Formats: structure tokens, C-alpha cells, sequence
């Protein structure tokens, strides 16, 4: 029943040692022994349903049943770009379909850039993330990006449909005109608000601002309710069956 991630790809593996911190999970954690069936995934988008060979101490080594497309992404690019506890920030983005996550540092944030320090905690997020897919069924696993500051984030161009919220702004979310090929690019800032100069780069950068109702929401909040909002009006949340 449970869902394994693979660091590597199992594509023609036959057999396989688990990760360290499946291993650990597997073998001690839940106590799983030889013989029982495990669902596999390497990033692929497909799933691999094996059986446990060995259960052991510091090793579960399993053998590999076969090999299916199993699809369960969203057909809408969203990329977060989220200024800085995120843990759960993280863990529902990667439920709710999001491809991508650039953990942020704006002027205003609270928080002294540290480069060094973020690196590490993004690694912890990483396992989050691959927890999350384990758990929601995604076989393929976003990335979480370096930290960087808010006006270089805004600045990358690769095709999406620029976003941030503002209490100015005419268009919702339901009613975006526009949604490119390379999706949305989502600016969830942090309770500080944007710098004079952020938000002439937003402007710089032509950012499309949107509301998000009357009342005033808590930044994990945002963030989830306006993903929520675009999956269900560009996604594969209002998809019928």
C-alpha cells in the first residue's frame, strides 16, 4: 500500500536497496517484513509495485514488479515564488499540484538574508516535499529552488503569467484573461509587504495583480487558497469525471 520515493531511476531495475530514509521508515519505522508489497516511484511519472526481499538493519532491499504511467499532475504550471514555519506551506503546495517552489527573501520579510542557512532548512523541504507526493500519489516531485531576494525572483522569465496580490487590483483569479503556456508564476509576500523598489519591479516587470476576497488572510492561507483558486479555475481541480 504505501508509496516508496527512489532517488534514482528504477527504469529496467529488476531489484533495488531503498533510500536511507525510506530504509529507516520501512524496515524500523513501520516494521515491515519480507514479502510485503510496497508502490515505488523515481520522479518519472510512473510507479513501480514491488515486494519487500529483505528487511533489515540499515537495508530493505526489494525486488521491482513492473512499470506504469501514472499521471497524477495537474495540466496548469503553477510556480510559487514565496517569501519566508513553512513546512506546511510546502507540504499542501505539493498536494494542491505545484510544480515549482523558489522560497524567497524580500526587504520587508523579517528575516536577515542568509544564504547558508536557507540552504540547509530547503534540503529538510525537499523531504517534505517528498513525503507529500508519497502521500497525495504525485510520481513527479517538485523542486525547491535556492533562496532569492523577491526582485530577482520577479525578474526570471521562462514564459508564465506574472501574479501578486494587491488590494488595488481589478482581476481575480476566476477572472484572468489570460493563461499562457508556461502557467503561473504565483508572489505570495510576507506580512512586511513589498519595498518601494519591489513593487516598481513588479510594475517593471508587468505583473498582473489580483484580489482575493474581503477578508485578511494569513500568509499559509494565501498562498494555499490562491493555488487552490487556480487549479480548480485553470487546473485539474475543476476537471469533471
Amino acid at each position: 500500500i504505501p508509496r516508496i520515493y527512489h532517488p534514482i531511476s528504477l527504469e529496467n531495475q529488476t531489484q533495488c536497496y531503498l533510500s536511507e530514509d525510506a530504509a529507516n521508515h520501512v524496515a524500523r519505522v513501520l516494521r515491515m517484513t519480507e514479502g510485503e508489497q510496497l508502490e515505488l516511484f523515481d520522479g518519472s511519472n510512473h510507479i513501480y509495485p514491488a515486494k519487500i526481499i529483505e528487511s533489515n538493519k540499515k537495508s530493505v532491499k526489494v525486488e521491482i514488479l513492473g512499470r506504469e504511467l501514472a499521471d497524477k499532475e495537474s495540466h496548469l504550471k503553477i510556480h510559487l515564488g514565496q517569501v519566508i514555519r513553512m513546512e506546511f506551506t510546502i507540504q499542501k503546495s505539493v498536494e494542491l499540484g505545484v510544480n515549482v517552489i523558489t522560497p524567497l527573501w524580500s526587504e520587508r520579510c523579517g528575516v536577515k538574508l542568509d544564504a547558508e542557512r536557507m540552504d540547509k532548512k530547503i534540503q529538510q523541504w525537499q523531504k517534505i516535499a517528498i513525503a507529500a507526493c508519497e502521500q497525495c500519489g504525485r510520481n513527479i516531485v517538485p523542486e525547491i529552488r535556492p533562496l532569492m531576494k523577491l526582485q530577482d525572483w520577479c525578474a526570471e522569465n521562462d514564459g508564465a503569467l506574472k501574479l501578486n496580490l494587491h488590494p488595488r487590483a481589478h482581476y481575480s483569479i476566476k477572472t484572468l484573461p489570460t493563461i499562457p503556456a508556461g502557467g503561473v508564476r504565483l508572489l505570495i509576500g510576507s506580512e512586511g509587504g513589498l519595498s518601494a523598489q519591489e513593487i516598481a519591479q513588479t510594475e517593471q516587470q508587468g505583473f498582473t495583480e489580483i484580489l482575493l476576497g474581503k477578508r485578511v488572510l494569513r500568509t499559509e492561507t494565501a498562498s494555499l487558497a490562491a493555488i487552490s483558486a487556480l487549479q480548480i479555475c485553470f487546473g485539474d481541480l475543476g476537471e469533471e469525471g
